[PDB]
């Protein structure tokens, strides 16, 4: 059972700008998603200091980067706090509305796309490199869900029946045909070293076979 939702007009406008604007510095998408994963890990860590049982769904706090050339996907997995259904459908978009307005004001004031993460909408930089984004997520207080959007003004949410995750978020980037460099080990290593060198969680770059 798949539910289809419309993005808010302002968010759809931001995704169109990300997809259609000429901007060669696409590699910043990885910095932004790793930063989001680090924030999600900080949140479950801090919550567990006063309720240890919040880690019953998984004690390890980490980030995995998993490329797959056969599927042409780059997957960013974290074991952070995850997202509720209300997060996916309402709450993140409510924050993103004011951040988007602030970001697009900065952009016409001379700022550039790389600054997007300061406005809370860094997740959408995924569409610099991905034609479709699938997000699998599990919060301690909700079920496992799959969020998915190919932009174009709508996204879907369904209950996810696949491999149970325990807790956290998996972002699956279905890469555009001309962005397969982000499946190469040396390229991902370069980007992590350049932009994410001091993240306080183990980042494991998986190799393919
Ligand atoms: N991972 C992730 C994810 C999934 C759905 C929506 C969002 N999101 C909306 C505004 C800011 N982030 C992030």
């Amino acid at each position: 059972e798949v539910e289809t939702f419309a993005f808010q007009a302002e968010i759809a406008q931001l995704m169109s700008l990300i997809i259609n604007t000429f901007y060669s510095n696409k590699e910043i998408f990885l910095r932004e998603l790793i930063s989001n994963s680090s924030d999600a890990l900080d949140k479950i860590r801090y919550e567990s200091l006063t309720d240890p049982s919040k880690l019953d769904s998984g004690k390890e706090l980490h980030i995995n980067l998993i490329p797959n050339k056969q599927d042409r996907t780059l997957t960013i997995v974290d074991t952070g706090i995850g997202m509720t259904k209300a997060d996916l459908i309402n709450n993140l978009g409510t924050i993103a509305k004011s951040g988007t307005k602030a970001f697009m004001e900065a952009l016409q004031a001379g700022a550039d796309i790389s600054m997007i993460g300061q406005f809370g909408v860094g997740f959408y930089s995924a569409y610099l490199v991905a034609e479709k984004v699938t997000v699998i997520t599990k919060h301690n207080d909700d079920e496992q869900y799959a969020w998915e959007s190919s932009a174009g003004g709508s996204f879907t949410v369904r209950t996810d029946t696949g491999e149970p995750m325990g807790r956290g978020t998996k972002v699956i980037l279905h890469l555009k045909e001309d962005q397969t460099e982000y499946l190469e080990e040396r390229r991902i290593k370069e980007i992590v070293k350049k932009h994410s060198q001091f993240i306080g969680y183990p980042i494991t770059l998986f190799v393919e076979k």
